[PDB]
């Protein structure tokens, strides 16, 4: 399933109590894998049965890549203890499913 972030509750929420998968997606669509992988992580959530994906770019929101520092291109990480303990900052959709599959 994926998720659009519009409210910052969406989030927070998601980091408390959230035992579950949390993944997130920080991309501005400069050009390349930030779009380019698009579906397929997008597609990839029609596999899982339980993977929270976070959707985020810059100006949409302002609350996260505001406190969230992004620093990579695009910048994935998962969350299962309401604390990113298995990031995945890079550019390869094969590492979604080996980490959402394990973090699952």
């Amino acid at each position: 399933m994926v998720t659009q972030l519009k409210s910052a509750s969406e989030y927070d929420s998601a980091l408390a109590s959230g035992d579950k998968l949390v993944v997130v997606d920080f991309f501005a669509t400069w050009c390349g894998p930030c779009k380019m992988i698009a579906p397929m992580i997008e597609k990839f959530a029609e596999q899982y049965s339980d993977a929270a994906f976070y959707k985020l770019d810059v100006d949409e929101v302002s609350d996260v890549a505001q406190k969230a520092e992004v620093s990579s291109m695009p910048t994935l990480i998962f969350y299962k203890g309401g604390k990113e303990v298995t990031r995945v900052v890079g550019a390869n959709p094969a590492a979604i499913k080996q980490a959402i599959a394990s973090n699952v």
